[PDB]
């Protein structure tokens, strides 16, 4: 299994990059002047080895309340941890917003979140006859930084463009990840943060696990001990009641996701606000 979270600008093509690792298009790709991601969202993809979990996110500058709803919703489904965190830019320079983005990524993650940070590149057509990494050699000082920190990491995608240069593109991304991962001690990103919230996640989850069994428990004992009920009556309820049961075990992830949301608001809340002074867009 795999954890891939995409974050970015706003028009970067995380949503087409989303697609093209998900070999068909789920989450809303187009052209605006405005955010089409308004709302963190997470897929699976059925892959030669694995399972991977891509989680695309909205613009992340287009509001503290905002950009601590959906890190929050981010941190959540990217739980227990990430694999790799991938930073989506147009092809060309490294500006102010993507500084902007790994500066929160480093101030709320800690500087031990960039092991895992990768480089991704859109528009990857638009250089023509220049090669990929003659592209990255003319870069400049910034782009050579965060490259170097991210561990020379780098990719350019094309969204347009046949599927078996896409799923090449995914195999190049996937195993650079996989690459990635060894060298981090094999495991996936863990924080103060991931700790605390996949605890808080597992504990909810099996108190759901405690409520929804003792209403089925209940459900059943009520058709045992009833009269009147042919036993057939009585089988075919059970065998319904454990159906729906088995189809509300199901639930449980997205419904315990949802109920930790607040906690993990406050908490990130709690650390942003101080933060946001070296955030704000002065002028
Ligand atoms: N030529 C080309 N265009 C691309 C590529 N990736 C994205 N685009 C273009 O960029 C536009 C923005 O796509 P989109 O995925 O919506 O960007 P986004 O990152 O989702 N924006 P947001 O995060 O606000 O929803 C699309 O209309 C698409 O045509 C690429 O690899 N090549
Ligand atoms: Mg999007």
């Amino acid at each position: 299994s795999l954890r891939i979270v995409l974050v970015g600008k706003t028009g970067s093509g995380k949503s087409a990059t989303a697609n093209t690792i998900l070999g068909e298009e789920i989450f809303d790709s187009r052209i605006a002047a405005q955010a089409v991601t308004k709302n963190c969202q997470k897929a699976s993809r059925e892959w030669q080895g694995r399972d991977l979990l891509v989680v695309d996110t909205p613009g992340l500058f287009d509001s503290l309340d905002t950009t601590c709803k959906e890190i929050s919703r981010c941190i959540i489904s990217s739980c227990p941890g990430p694999h790799a965190i991938v930073l989506v830019l147009q092809l060309g320079r490294y500006t102010e917003e993507e500084q902007k983005t790994v500066a929160l990524i480093k101030a709320v993650f800690g500087k031990s979140a960039m092991k895992h940070m990768v480089i991704l590149f859109t528009r990857k057509e638009e250089l023509e006859g220049q090669s990929f990494h003659d592209f990255i050699a003319d870069a400049d000082v910034g782009l050579k930084s965060i490259v170097k920190e991210c561990g020379n990491r780098c990719c350019a995608f094309s969204n347009s463009t046949s599927k078996a240069e896409k799923e090449s593109q995914v195999q190049e991304l996937v195993e650079l990840i996989e690459k990635m991962v060894q060298c981090n001690e094999g495991a996936y990103f863990s924080d103060d943060i991931y700790k605390d919230t996949e605890e808080r996640l597992k504990q909810r989850e099996e108190v759901l696990r405690k409520i929804y069994t003792d209403q089925l428990n209940e459900e059943i004992k009520l058709v045992e001990e009833d009269k009147h009920k042919s036993e057939e009556e009585k089988e075919k309820e059970i065998k319904l009641l454990k159906l729906k049961y088995d189809e509300k075990i199901k639930n449980i992830r997205e419904e315990a996701e949802r109920n930790i949301f607040k906690d993990v608001f406050n908490r990130i809340w709690k650390m942003l606000s101080e933060i946001w002074h070296r955030f704000l867009s002065k002028c």
